[PDB]
């Protein structure tokens, strides 16, 4: 039947997405209800990236300062505020698409959908997990900065992510929409590391489970195994531990197809041990963890 | 900057899919001014689908056999017609949400978002090439069927693909808006050949070319190549023979990279004499054909 890298159908962020101007500088803005959501660094010449006063550069500038277009409607700003490194603009016109939708800061692990912009114009989508380190693997240019990553719950849109930044090993940086950076970044021009990149254990185990569901079963084993024992394996390779936590997730995956999640671990263990000699799971010829066992279950449930 | 398997934006789409319901079986239309599209087989019972008379089947059918559902609200069926492996239903109410649109057969190895539908409701967006063997590698489950293929064209939704099987392989097959089967497909449950799945050989080097301009450059090496030499190496190993309309389309790429069409040629040679030893190129452990030189430029590019 089929496991493809899926994202959410865009059509209700599409009508969201605003261009933000601030002297030279345009990127993109989340327009929802009369407020305007767009990374700080806007207010930025390309000398204050060094290193930005924020609270300086901001009161330098006015409501009018501010140049907010929705497609070729120009929208009057009536209110400014920083909120940590996004800028909340007050709009007089409320978006007459806002969609029902939440605020959520994302775990690690878990995934979403970007929509990415340049000049609050909808150019793609494509999915993404916040990894342990909480990077992102995308595919961001100049103009980006202000895209969003979200969710959908049937009808109700659920924004995790507002991307501002690429760090210097082609990986992406960004807040949730309340202007936290995902993990230890800041909005300023400096070397800055992501620590060591993780697997995320579960998730290779939910593509596994796809795999098999989808008939692909060579790296399945006679073995079994512990928690204790594969996790001692997991360390040697940046795997991250397997908890009963995980083991639970993964319960409805077991129950469809009749592999004890243990029994998978070891079919794990000798891939990671062993490598895959050439083959290929699911059309790939290494392990992806950016899968979720939700994903997993709703891709091969069909929600 | 990073490179990342990208869909089309699906909100212009997702307001043109409906549900088709004829006796038991529920599938997707696609509904444009005052048409519905959708596969045929949607008038076939269980038993049908071994040798359907499409036409004696059709012949037991009227306007009120067909349920046509946006949403909550039913459309009346005022007409309907067979063209090839399609059902036009002719209904009282434009679409007011019909884009701009063309339908265009596409050829093999272009790439084309498919929104995969369920009850006529939008579940996910994924980039797809048409392969070689007029197949697709989707992800496509039981109630898929009238889920549609498409580009967009600045403004222009260009309908290329409606879905309507499943081959043993694991991979997928359907036909045109004007509903020719893309292959030599027929829509009956009987044992049906894909040919050989060959590899789009354009798109791999523009892939490298992508590789290079992100900084992944490992692959390279000292020599050269003519297109008789490389195409001499591509048949072995089941390549799209490489000709010179196909050098002049990455010309932009070349002239982007400084590295010469054939220089790369050489490149790919060893890399499919040698193999990739392990490591990896863009995150992929092997060599990927579903990216046009478009694709690359247009995501090289932030179109
Ligand atoms: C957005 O601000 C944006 O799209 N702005 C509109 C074009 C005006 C961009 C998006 C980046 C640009 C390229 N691809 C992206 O994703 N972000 C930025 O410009 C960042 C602004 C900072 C204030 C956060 N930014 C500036 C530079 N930072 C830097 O040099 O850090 C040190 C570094 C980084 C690195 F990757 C390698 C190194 F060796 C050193 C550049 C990177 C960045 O994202
Ligand atoms: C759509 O018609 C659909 O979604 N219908 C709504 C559920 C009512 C489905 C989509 C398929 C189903 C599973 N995943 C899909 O993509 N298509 C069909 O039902 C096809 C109808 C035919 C008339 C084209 N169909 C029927 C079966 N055909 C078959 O058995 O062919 C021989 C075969 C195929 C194979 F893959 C392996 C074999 F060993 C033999 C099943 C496949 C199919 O797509």
């Amino acid at each position: 039947s089929g496991f493809r890298k899926m994202a959410f159908p865009s059509g209700k962020v599409e009508g969201c997405m605003v261009q933000v101007t601030c002297g030279t500088t345009t990127l993109n803005g989340l327009w929802l209800d009369d407020v305007v959501y767009c990374p700080r660094h806007v207010i930025c010449t390309s000398e204050d990236m060094l290193n930005p006063n924020y609270e300086d550069l901001l009161i330098r500038k006015s409501n009018h300062n501010f140049l907010v277009q929705a497609g070729n409607v120009q929208l009057r700003v009536i209110g400014h505020s920083m909120q940590n490194c996004v800028l909340k603009l007050k709009v007089d016109t409320a978006n007459p698409k806002t969609p029902k939708y939440k605020f959520v800061r994302i775990q690690p692990g878990q995934t979403f959908s970007v929509l990415a912009c340049y000049n609050g114009s909808p150019s793609g989508v494509y999915q993404c997990a916040m990894r342990p380190n909480f990077t992102i693997k995308g595919s961001f240019l100049n103009g980006s900065c202000g895209s969003v990553g979200f969710n959908i719950d049937y009808d109700c849109v659920s924004f995790c992510y507002m991307h501002h930044m690429e760090l210097p090993t082609g990986v992406h940086a960004g807040t949730d929409l309340e202007g936290n950076f995902y993990g230890p970044f800041v909005d300023r021009q400096t070397a800055q590391a992501a620590g060591t990149d993780t697997t995320i254990t579960v998730n290779v185990l939910a593509w596994l489970y796809a795999a098999v569901i989808n008939g692909d079963r060579w790296f399945l084993n006679r073995f079994t195994t512990t928690l204790n024992d594969f996790n001692l394996v997991a360390m040697k390779y940046n795997y991250e531990p397997l908890t009963q936590d995980h083991v639970d997730i993964l319960g409805p995956l077991s129950a469809q197809t009749g592999i004890a999640v243990l029994d998978m671990c070891a079919s794990l263990k000798e891939l990671l041990q062993n490598g895959m000699n050439g083959r290929t799971i699911l059309g790939s010829a290494l392990l992806e963890d950016e899968f979720t066992p939700f994903d997993v279950v709703r891709q091969c449930s069909g929600v």
